[PDB]
């Protein structure tokens, strides 16, 4: 029919191989005549797949032998409790950089359970870019140093990770793992709804240095405890088949495109396309990020004034476009360019945006 | 290629609902988009959200001061967050222990404040539902804890105790909508939607609204989750949109009324073939308490039990080894196992015994 381009910021688009493998094989997994959704999580049907995602993700991201890969239920947003939980203990404190609201909701919930501090932030100027590596105020009782790796909100985005040995460096990446390669082992945790750049929504992949969390921490809950999953392989309870089937589906299509590396150079030209429309329009559209933190993955600006955001997002609606009013706490627009949003879609948005322009 | 799924968590669903989803999985309602690919924040997504509340609402007759949550984390997160919130300081989180899953929700609960047994048939390894004369009730008690239907010992509660001092919680992980319930005799109902509702991913928590707190984090707050219609963060969109079309498929046949009647018949067929076996099949559950939802037996030794779940398994039978815990063999007949699975399962047993 027509056109659609699906710019949708959480969850999102998918590659479309991935959803034609899951249609074909819906009723009919593996010749066991059942669906992946029927069987169970001690098949060795299931197993092989729960195997393969992580697999596909230990050789995409190249992590570690000494790092696991849990598949978790409850959103990045449980993380924002689980971490605390498992890491800020008595006398020590939960140190965050703030580089927007998906940071700030994480430090949330660490001032629930423990000592928070603010290593740096850029939310007087509106989280506009990353801070300084410089700035950062650590301490020596720090339980970890928390980030947010893409401000999805914000669109900004950090080019490079920093050195941290006083404490794990730990990273809310879920709008932008995988998007292209990491040094997992700058890292104690990693964590990321899947539902931004890795598949459907209902689990979450964390990637955790084994020996920084295999132990049991005393008073906490068993499902909250990294330990539990850690022992079980992800099989404590029963997990999400389903979403963690797809999600293989999602990282076998990363791996035939060529890997983090080659997925890298599509989002750098996709989100071109549209940074040099925002830049050769003579301010008629603003980017949000400063130009040294442009978000690869979310592109965040307004036009010159409400009427005219709302008239560009209600032409972009009726021409087939999704997902491009900003997020509701701020307003304006933000285009979301994952890894699965095609390149195509990037070119329309740039049409679109060129001839909203000439005609205004 | 004959297969029959008798897998006991994660399990069969419907094929309507099966079908229906892979038909559209591509395009959902004209958008030229997968329902996992819409955002959770969407009208297109949010139609569907509130059509699965709905259905249960309707099909469980659940009244308007019940909310119904959509939940991640299983059955077995339930158990640590239901006294998280509820189990307050000098009162007591109080258990009738049915089986292992009752077990396991009382150890949660025991990190975080005090607990009692009501009433317990471990002593007699959980053959039957306790006599509700028999519970041992507190001034103080937070709530009173059941499992309904005790998954791995195929036990099962008739009916339910009225309960007056404090809240009637339970644990329906493996019979919810398996039967008409009346929804005003509990504070709150749970249940992974793995068994009878959908695939797994999501949970069902039907909770008194007025029923349900400082220091308890976000996420783990049911009133997080009242509050915002169970769309604080990102829900399992596509498990809500599974169990929509589940829902669905039970509502077309009939309801919770017609469903019972299917299960009815098809935990008939398989006790009056153990009946009928003159003890060659035995099983494990007292009869007055046998589930509708997962039967429980086994034959004469190790090696004959053995033997028979070999042969099911070359015949296409699926899940029907007992839990590690107990052994024996269990069938599954959760709601979307049709009657013609278990008839065959009956004539498998059937031929077994004539052949051993
Ligand atoms: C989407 C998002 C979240 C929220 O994830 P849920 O799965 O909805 O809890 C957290 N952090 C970041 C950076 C996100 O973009
Ligand atoms: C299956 C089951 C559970 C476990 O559910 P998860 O979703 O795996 O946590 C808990 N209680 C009962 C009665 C069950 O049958
Ligand atoms: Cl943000
Ligand atoms: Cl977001
Ligand atoms: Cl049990
Ligand atoms: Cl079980
Ligand atoms: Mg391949
Ligand atoms: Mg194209
Ligand atoms: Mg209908
Ligand atoms: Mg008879």
């Amino acid at each position: 029919v027509k056109q659609v381009f699906n710019f949708n910021a959480g969850p999102s688009a998918l590659p479309k191989p991935a959803l034609e493998r899951a249609q074909k094989e819906l009723l009919n997994f593996n010749d066991t005549q059942m669906s992946v959704m029927e069987l169970s999580h001690r098949s060795q049907s299931y197993e092989e797949v729960h195997e393969q995602a992580q697999n596909l993700l230990r050789e995409l991201l190249q992590i570690p032998n000494d790092y696991q890969i849990l598949f978790l239920q409850g959103g990045a947003s449980l993380q924002f409790t689980m971490l605390p939980m498992n890491l800020l203990t008595k006398g020590t404190i939960g140190n965050y950089v703030l580089t927007g609201s998906w940071s700030e909701k994480a430090l949330k919930e660490a001032k629930l359970l423990g000592e928070t501090h603010i290593a740096a932030s850029t939310k007087a100027n509106s989280y506009q870019s990353i801070p300084d590596f410089s700035e950062f105020q650590l301490n020596e009782n720090d339980a970890y140093l928390h980030i947010t790796s893409n401000n999805t909100i914000y669109g900004t985005q950090y080019q490079n990770f920093p050195e941290i040995n006083h404490a794990p460096l730990i990273a809310d990446m879920s709008s932008d793992i995988l998007s292209r390669p990491l040094k997992v082992n700058q890292f104690g945790m990693i964590y990321a709804g899947a539902q931004k750049n890795l598949g459907p929504s209902g689990v979450t992949v964390v990637i955790v240095k084994k020996d920084l969390l295999n132990t049991k921490v005393e008073q906490v809950p068993t499902m909250l405890q990294y330990a539990t999953h850690i022992k079980s392989d992800s099989l404590y309870n029963t997990p999400p088949t389903f979403s963690i089937y797809m999600l293989r589906n999602v990282l076998d299509w990363i791996k035939d495109l060529g890997g983090a590396e080659a997925i890298a150079k599509q989002n750098e030209e996709k989100a071109k396309i549209i940074y040099d429309t925002i830049d050769e329009s003579n301010g008629f559209y603003v980017g949000h990020a400063e130009k040294g933190s442009r978000s690869l993955m979310n592109v965040t600006f307004n036009l010159r004034n409400e009427e005219l955001n709302q008239q560009f997002l209600a032409k972009a609606k009726e021409q087939g476009f999704v997902g491009l009013n900003g997020h509701r706490s701020v307003g304006g627009c933000r285009a979301s360019i994952y890894n699965a949003v095609p390149i195509d879609a990037c070119i329309a948005l740039r049409e679109l945006m060129i001839q909203f322009k000439e005609n205004a």
